[PDB]
């Protein structure tokens, strides 16, 4: 016995089985030394390498012959009978692990490779609802994986669902500053046409970054669409009297090129005006002023003729998801950009003299 | 032989099989005594065990080579021949199966795991038709699994099916208490659009939990969509001529944003007019008052003109699902909150006025 282990529960571990290293043999599990409250594993390494085996190594267990998807994928590795029959230990250093040998007697054998790397980057979710979530799901930032959701724990005093993620190692200290929102992605099928088409098989987690302290406890937010494209935006309110055909997601037009999307839809401190915010992206950022009236440009408006009707159909996205349009009255002195916060007064109707304004915006 | 057991069907159980104990092997099956009406199954253990071996345990049986799916999964465990050649069991304690060992003379051998924990945790359901209900399908509250249908009766003398679910022991006080509303969730391709993508592939039973007397007898409710997300709200009854074209699941609208739900609709106590329940959520609780008109708001109106006609087309959900409307007359003093029960006398037409009120609504 060169190095031992402990665990509370062993499914997989099976005395005799081989000690891999990056999926590689090199030792031999000997012993699985029984205990009533927590059980015992102990390990044969070679004279060189335990010199070589560091106090910053994890140790993670695997057992059975396991055929992986991951999309188009099959491959089997190149593997003794020892794991084909019995419950194999696999290891490796990593930098930050001494913190659980500070803690306890001895090193815990974790249940699998995702939990061996759940040291410090495990944080703590809080959900209404559950129904999207899932064990393995992954939390990814602009479509790249930087984490995984491992248990889910519902808890009947508090009616809610407490999902506890982990992050990476090199995420933990970039995302988790607080201010961070994390958002579930999910297909939608409804009056608003759908982006989302790879989650119909398997649904992530968007996360928006923040700055701040390391709070490491956070709120599940709703399934959100303006976040993921329209991002780092000039943020504008406008106040409307109804919300009408308005929504998230809906487009912000300049003289019908798309701009901006609105984020959400709140009512107001005083319950007499709904406010819609929106963002306007980077390179349209400079298009807003001070003045310049918006209106409500949502579905199909038609003129009637008596003696003869002329009509048009655009079957454009105001009628799907109607937008809010907007351009800037002339004047030779400029207003100045829009700040940060600002509220506008949405007008009802489309101010005629919008196409005979021509106000130069330089840059 | 150190613990014997008793079943009635032993379609698994070989003899010579293994004992395991966690997914690991300790013990060994020695004899299938037989008998014509209830066989009898002995089993050795080592002399360190039994003592450790507690009269609060149970065993489970379960044999062959089971590649089980759940979900994205294939994994096979570490196993030896003799659960791929002869049919095993495995064991391990549990609190409160003292009850087991106090009725009959010896252990009881169960079928599966599953049936290992259906002590105490076993409730009866009364379903109309079982077209929905499977066996292992999962009861979820706020989609965390916490039970599973065991069985189907089906009975002619009063015709309905009699489907027999366990509750996790964690669960079994929590729920199950009276009051408790058990309903299947399923998919819907109808005027209304469909909410649940899951359910195509899986589907289960949401439940709201009640308070009151543990009476472990329940009736299946009907296909429920408001109850899973407007929930512990102000519940609202409003009375109309007609139904028209409302529903369960249709949205009651303050200024356009959507602030409830109806739950269900049913006929009144004299049959002259219909009560559509709904419910407010709770952030959205203090908006209604003792004077809060509604207005049936249901599909496209639009006003004809004769020079020339102005036309309007939201395509809104108020289309498909003809929400309900309401806003509050100005008066300075205000009247009180509604009440947990109040009947509300809808108004076919929408007040003019209703833009230009601006009642003050504050917190």
């Amino acid at each position: 016995t060169t190095v031992s282990l402990s665990a509370e529960t062993l499914p997989d571990v099976q005395a005799g089985s081989v000690v891999l290293y990056r999926k590689f043999e090199v030792g031999e599990v000997i012993t699985v030394r029984p205990r009533a409250n927590a059980f015992d594993i102990d390990l044969h390494i070679k004279p060189e390498y335990r010199n070589l085996l560091t106090s910053n190594s994890v140790f993670w267990a695997e057992g059975g012959a396991k055929v992986q998807l991951n999309g188009s994928g099959l491959t089997v590795q190149a593997s003794p009978l020892s794991r084909a029959l019995k419950g194999a230990i696999s290891f490796d250093n990593l930098s930050g692990a001494s913190a659980s040998q500070r803690k306890g007697d001895k090193r815990i054998l974790y249940a699998s490779e995702t939990a061996a790397r759940a040291v410090g980057g495990q944080i703590t979710l809080h959900a209404f609802d559950a129904g999207k979530l899932a064990v393995g799901m992954p939390i990814r930032y602009l479509g790249i994986d930087i984490g995984q959701i491992q248990t889910l724990d519902l808890i009947t005093a508090r009616n809610e669902v407490q999902a506890k993620a982990v992050l990476y190692p090199e995420y933990v200290q970039t995302f988790a500053r607080g201010g961070t929102r994390f958002s579930v992605v999910t297909p939608q099928i409804s009056a608003a046409g759908v982006e989302h088409l790879d989650t119909i098989l398997q649904p992530y987690i968007n996360v928006e970054p923040g700055r701040g302290n390391p709070r490491r406890d956070f709120e599940l937010q709703e399934a959100t669409i303006t976040d993921s494209r329209y991002l780092d935006g000039l943020s504008i309110i406008v106040e409307a009297p109804e919300a009408g055909s308005l929504g998230i997601g809906t487009p912000v037009l300049f003289r019908g090129l798309e701009v901006g999307t609105v984020t959400g839809m709140t009512l107001g401190t005083l319950s007499d005006r709904v406010m819609i915010a929106m963002r306007i992206s980077k390179r349209y950022q400079h298009l807003v002023r001070n003045n310049s009236v918006f209106w409500l440009a949502s579905g199909y408006s038609l003129d009637f003729g008596l003696t003869g009707g002329v009509v048009k159909t655009g079957t454009f996205n105001q009628f799907i998801r109607g937008g809010i349009a907007f351009a800037t009255p002339p004047g030779t002195p400029l207003a100045p950009k829009a700040q940060e916060g600002k509220h506008f007064l949405l007008q009802e109707s489309e101010p005629k003299e919008w196409r005979e304004w021509g106000t130069a915006l330089p840059k």
